């Protein structure tokens, strides 16, 4: 359709995407050479010329015919609503990406599973993320941040040690969460009960093929016969995962 | 008319309004999309094109003649009372919107009724709100927050177990009523005994036709002689309700 | 008088005045319209045309002849004493104001009484202030802070459970702030055993007519006859109380 | 001999005298009016016409004539040495005064006794300084700093809560430390086992009659002839104590 | 403002002041050297560095405006009636000088007590004063004068032996206040029954900072109302005591 | 074929490199003087003029044929992988330098072995690091840091006592380590179970001969038949060791 | 040839010198007055004009010949070796100053011997240092710090009670070992088994005549024929000892 003059990234809290390295491409796939499995014990190291396919994320809204024909400001209205919704599913593919059919391969699928052996009789949830922050070290890279579920972070932050003394100072700073001196990501994307820690800033990279643009058709499908309108917001992403060992995913067993 | 430029989100909590998605417009009404019948079993989903009328919210507080003209700084004072007095009534329309005649249709009206079948012998009020957050999921959407009445939130915070300890006490968790971890909005406007859980930021949208303007008359009605004054503040809103199933309304029964 | 407008502000920083809304005027008295009785149940709302008279606050202290002649820097010491002493009695009128005669009506006089019925078998002093914060909700506004007496606050911070652990992040909790996510100003300006919780920031407003000034007499009363000099310090205020229901005053009964 | 261009206290950590308000005067004594006994309950307040005598602190130094003429930079140093030693004994008076004849009446003498009734079954040293910081509230002034003895304050930074983890770790924060969030002062002047909390910048004031200076003559006793030396160093102070209630002094019972 | 050296009616004898040595100073206080203990036998003399503060003596009189402002009238009257009236209270400060707060350190407060061991089996009140005159000697000073109470002096002046002959005659031949060739000084200030003998002309001396100055108020207390006027008379002097042992006070046992 | 100068050298951690003294040279070897054997008992000290050869540290990343042809920004990215990869393997030579054939003589080899003698019945791992910090003293220089393996550091931080309390309230002391008040480095290049303590800043120095230059080949070995590449990134370093006794290498025995 | 300006050498490295008062002169000697005999009981203090000769300390190291002219990396390195090498024996002359002919007289020589009588049956080494800090009081001065040998500090460190708990020394605070609170200096220069306590900052003073100079010779003895390079270090100091009784030197009885 025609040029949506505005491209709005986000508001209140933006986290999952801004953690990864970004760069653009102009192809339908990407090839590179990364380290696959480092079996540290006789030790061995696996390598691969892995392929990273690009997909087409897109969701649409079916506003009235009237909406576009008039479109005094109701156009810009919806134009800022698709760019936002597309970012939600984008944030969902970049993290909890199933890796299945057409879905992207998300941080959580690639990630190396948390080492259950680090847990010790009587560790607090906090202790676990701590252990986790360590497991990243066995890769030989520094952790970048902690991605917990808003609810879980709000149970960990409000955690007082055995002595009642406030550990994280619960209330204090929201969204930045300098847990262990490291910034935390409280996103609703992260499924409750699941936690992710790694050195995102250089373990994976997002590759843009086409900027998020919003187009609107009035002659798509049986719309012209049902008085309907499709407002497609397309986008082509390709999430690479240079180092899996630098990312970890586990589960709180309470 | 004077200068109505006091965009001031109070000094505490931006309630109910900031929970919804906002947008501009310049029309008499708005036709859109809504989820009609979600046949969950092969499953199917129905959508329709509903109408959302734009109502002229004109709140008013009876004043007097002498008061309004004597004080110099009163010019800016009356401005801080009408931009706030309108926001209080705006909340009463946004949440508990009657739907009758000219009133707006608000969250609590549209909302799908809580499912009594989820309760189980011996559940705490907290257990219910939990069941609630789940019901939102039967619509395949994530919940956004919990809207309780300040009083109810207080009693839920002081919940004890069988030994006498305090279960996730909310003394500190007041601003961040974040129940189990979902940022609650202990909004005043919520009727005591009633609770609302939903994915607000993706279920309804507030449409602004005209910024909150403030006017004052002395010759309107029997004011001039009864030493009175009408404090009229006009504003044109329009509350949309895309996905009703995403919002839930229940009642604590005890 | 040859008095400088120099003031070494409350160093440690205090807050009976800083809690309230401030604004200036150039009138003998201020008029407005507040909310009297909000009977929340058929509900009703009472309003009234109220007048907030400007009162001149001027405290003083006498002196000897040896405090007048030399004046190299003693002329400036007496200043810092009255400039501060005027502020001490200021907290006395804005808090425990009698309201009789020429005095001001203070937060504590106007405030609605605490609801004894909220107390429960075995609540901590903290549990009370909690109930208090709620009572403020019955007005439909959020509380802003907690005004306790330095000794009471101290005994609350040092609260212990049945195991022996400390409650409020342990012992150190001085600057009397975030007591349950809410700043709690400590000034025995507040009578011992008495507490005040309310939405100060928008329930009452301080109106200034004239900045504080100092003055000295030599022929004021018994002075000249008894070898004395009376040193004054004038100021003109005007306290308004828009929402009485937003402020609560109770007593720890034990 | 008037010949000692630019001499000021240096090194160390800057305490004291700096904690107190400073001023000039051209008299051998100072008169004022302070508050004696504040009976806070009908309440009453006692006042007294007090006098603060000016006391001289002096001390010469013998250092050969050749070491004066041939050693000019050493002269430049003997000055820095005397200036220091003078200001060192100055600290002694200002803190551990006496009232005895020529000595100054200092902070610790004027001080109000610590209230033994605030202690509770099982308080740590810290807990006490805490109670103390409170006792200063009864005066209705804010505590300014904590004056402990280097060794005591030392045995404080290494104060971990009952659960091994430090209440406050043992970094250093030498004297700039904010115990409880307030500036402390570990001076060897403060007697071991003695602690002083107060609102110094308000409670007392140092009065200078003459700046600290160093002169050279070489005519004292059988010196000018038996080859000895005379290099003086003197000053005239006067410590006043306005509010004694603002200064607290106690003892750690080990 | 116009008459400093006025022909004030001097009670024939300038009584106490005339007995002392007089000087002048333009300072707040005075630093001299007294003699504490003189052991006359190897002999030894003890000295001490003492300080004598300057105080401001003052009294007052009420009078009408017109008659006060007239100028050729009571102006010259009140100027002479006050310089004398002040001399009566000044006379009480130089003798019964409390030595306390604002009071002067008077002759009686310093005196060494009379030596009862000198009294002889049955000797007149006269004999005692004579003994006192001797007791002075052990200071190394000659006694200067005698200070009795008027009534007492009168009775001591009418003393008779066993037959009738006046112990010293006196009627008609009475020269002018002089017993044993020593002045009598009949002062109302000298408490009845008490007597002071010492070497005033050298052992102690008065210290004038300012000649008797007088001001007049009109708006002083309820004067402007009752048509009154307050006439504060000022004068600031001190009193040193170079030899305590030289001054002696006792009590007539009768 | 040159592409990047040096881009951005090191990212997260700067260890062995930054812990050591740096300087550059333009020769193939260096000659200096170090301490050989310190016989501490008559005591003696041996010295030796030693030669520090320049060794070439080169780490390569096997690339694909696709990587080159499709590099509009992909070639730029690979450069950001060799600048960090060379520095990563650099921490492995400057630390675990074998000493065989060409490998550099690294800290761990040169270092004087830990004195098993110091270990005592029942010592925590921390006790050992302490013991080690001491052993450095026998050289007569003080240590400057502790280099443990990230995992080991984690277990040392979560060290509990007999009651269960946490000796070090530093689970967040993950980033950097200030164990025993010393700037420890969690350089994981450090073998698991191996620890290094010394006065690095004064024991060894890194000598740069040539900045990291990069060349690319496609016909080396049997690449052209395997669709591979060899991006040789050469670098010429020279690790000197002035004071071996200042460094210590130990092993936790448990 | 020209030695560059003063570099920051010992990072975290300086005590003995940094402990003493530092002055600066431009003469080859300094005549002050040390305290000869202090008879603490009527007490008396004896003084005597003492000469503090300005000696020139030196320390030499060996080096390369052909690479000297290069610099090109060598001369700049050889510079940083004598700048610190001069400071190694610097503490040796100020601490263990022999006193023989040209040597300096150091703290440990001037010092008053420890009083064996304070030792009590069964005292920890800790107890001794305590006793020591006291013996300094007997001279009537405040102790400044404790100078133990690194090893000794480590043993006083791991001190345990009868149960098995650790007393204090050794842990994190292993730096300025504030034993009790007096900063302990674990310097290498202090002979093993010897301890020095005093009020350094006031007992002695270091006097600088000329900044650190360093010279090089190549024709020195066998050098030119043996391919060697001797390098002396020059500097003019002057250690004065004002109050000897303030310093103490003892020995632990093992």
């Amino acid at each position: 359709m025609q040029i949506p003059g505005i491209i709005m990234p986000g508001l209140r809290r933006l986290t999952i995407r801004d953690l990864l390295a970004q760069g653009r491409t102009s192809s339908n796939a990407l090839e590179y050479v990364r380290e696959e499995v480092f079996t540290n014990n006789e030790s061995d190291i696996t390598f691969s010329k892995q392929t990273a396919n690009v997909k087409t994320i897109a969701h649409w809204v079916q506003a009235s015919r009237q909406v576009m024909d008039d479109a005094p400001m109701l156009q810009s209205y919806i134009n800022n609503r698709l760019m936002y919704g597309l970012a939600l599913k984008e944030e969902g593919q970049l993290l909890n990406g199933d890796g299945t059919g057409d879905n992207l391969e998300g941080l959580n699928k690639v990630a190396t599973a948390y080492d259950t052996s680090l847990n010790a009789t009587g560790d607090t949830r906090a202790d676990i993320i701590a252990h986790a922050i360590y497991q990243v070290t066995e890769s030989e890279f520094s952790a970048s941040g902690i991605v917990l579920n808003p609810r879980d972070w709000h149970n960990i932050a409000l955690l007082k040690d055995n002595e009642g003394r406030y550990i994280f100072g619960g209330p204090q700073a929201f969204t930045s969460n300098i847990m262990w001196g490291l910034p935390v990501v409280p996103t609703k994307a992260q499924a409750a009960g699941t936690f992710t820690v790694g050195g995102f800033d250089m373990a994976s990279q997002v590759f843009d093929r086409m900027d998020a643009t919003v187009e609107v058709s009035r002659e798509d499908r049986d719309n012209f016969v049902k008085n309907m309108l499709t407002i497609l917001c397309e986008e082509r992403l390709a999430l690479a995962h240079y180092r899996p060992t630098a990312i970890i995913k586990g589960t709180f067993s309470s």
